[PDB]
């Protein structure tokens, strides 16, 4: 596959010189991360999404956009955002991208901007979706290194869309120690490289998607979400203790099935963990 080479100047155009403002008040700006900044963009007769990279060396910056455009030329699946083009010019990085109606996971999960809650059926679906597209990457011999509801892209349809390939490693150690805390394997914070390890951070999405709370919340016990696993085994709080409340549908049998799922991505040991095959087994046996 092969991406269109964009100007600044052709990209701030169609983003109206990125319009720091949010969309709501009449803006192009989307969302913020992590490294940069999500813009609105309408080219060709479709909408764009035009992430602007912020600069965490400059240098090591460069790296990850040349990551990102590597996979994404490799990498090509239903359940994998798919990349546009990109701007390379002087100091100033910009990635395109289609424009994702539903956003992220981490926002529908969070109900940000009024958006209705997801209902039980809807995050079944979003779970089996993502687990696809992990599976397409650990065939393809790839590991993500930053499995995150915020890189959970959701389409009209609430099809599921992996996204940010800027860590993605082929297939361990490493001296430079990458991705999100919150989601991190114990042993990926160790400087293992592993698919063992993306499992992990997909059993906190699935924590996520079951309670609608974020993997972590500095002002709550416990601070970590993933810890709540711990609290349960304990007999200290029940799964219906967490259980998202903004849901009608969620049937205690299959809410469970999928706390299952989550507890066994979660495991310390990452031999004792299952790969995504068997997650992609046990999701699609949760809806039966
Ligand atoms: C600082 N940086 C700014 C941006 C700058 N730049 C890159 C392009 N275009 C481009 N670059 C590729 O190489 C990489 C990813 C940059 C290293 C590339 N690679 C593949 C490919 C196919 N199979 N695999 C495994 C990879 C396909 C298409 C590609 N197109 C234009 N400007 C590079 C330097
Ligand atoms: C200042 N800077 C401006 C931009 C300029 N620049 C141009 C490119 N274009 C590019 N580069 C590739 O390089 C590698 C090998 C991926 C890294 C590349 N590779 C493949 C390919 C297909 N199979 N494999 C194994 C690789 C296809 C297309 C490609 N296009 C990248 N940077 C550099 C200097
Ligand atoms: C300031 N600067 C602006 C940009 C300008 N510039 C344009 C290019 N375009 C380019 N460069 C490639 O490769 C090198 C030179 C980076 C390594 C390259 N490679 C492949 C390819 C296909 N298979 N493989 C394995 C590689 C395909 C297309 C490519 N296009 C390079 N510099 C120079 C001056
Ligand atoms: C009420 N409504 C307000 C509007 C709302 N909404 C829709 C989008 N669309 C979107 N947003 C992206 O980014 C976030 C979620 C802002 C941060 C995004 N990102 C990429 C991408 C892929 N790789 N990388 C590195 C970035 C591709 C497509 C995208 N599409 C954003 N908000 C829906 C609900």
């Amino acid at each position: 596959t092969r991406f269109h080479s964009f100007s600044f100047y052709e990209l701030k155009n169609v983003t109206n010189n990125f319009d720091e403002r949010p969309i709501s008040v009449g803006g192009n700006k989307m969302g913020e991360g992590g490294f940069g900044v999500v813009y609105k963009g309408y080219v060709n007769n479709t909408t764009v999404a035009v992430k602007k990279l912020a600069a965490i060396t400059t240098e090591e910056l460069k790296q990850q956009f040349d990551q990102e455009i590597k996979v994404m030329a490799k990498c090509q699946h239903e359940n994998l955002v798919e990349l546009l083009g990109f701007s390379s010019d002087g100091d100033d990085l910009c990635l395109v991208y289609v424009y994702m109606p539903n956003g992220s996971l981490l926002d529908r999960l969070s109900c940000l901007d009024g958006t209705p809650p997801l209902s039980w059926h809807m995050r079944c679906k979003i779970a089996q979706g993502a687990a696809n597209g992990i599976n397409f990457l650990h065939e393809n011999h790839h590991i993500h290194r930053d499995i995150k509801s915020a890189n959970i892209l959701l389409d009209e349809a609430f099809t599921a869309k992996i996204s940010d390939f800027g860590l993605a490693r082929a297939s361990v150690m490493t001296s430079r120690i990458v991705g999100t805390t919150a989601y991190m394997a114990p042993e990926a914070l160790r400087g293992e490289i592993t698919p063992k390890s993306d499992i992990y951070s997909f059993g906190v999405v699935l924590l996520e998607i079951i309670t609608g709370l974020p993997a972590v919340d500095e002002h709550r016990e416990p601070q970590l979400l993933l810890d709540i696993k711990e609290e349960i085994e304990d007999e200290e709080k029940t799964i219906e203790d967490y259980i998202d409340k903004k849901m009608n549908d969620a049937d205690s049998t299959s809410v469970e099935a999928m706390y299952s799922v989550a507890s066994q991505c979660l495991h310390e040991k990452k031999n004792k963990r299952p790969d995504i095959k068997k997650v992609q087994q046990l999701l699609q046996e949760m809806t039966a």
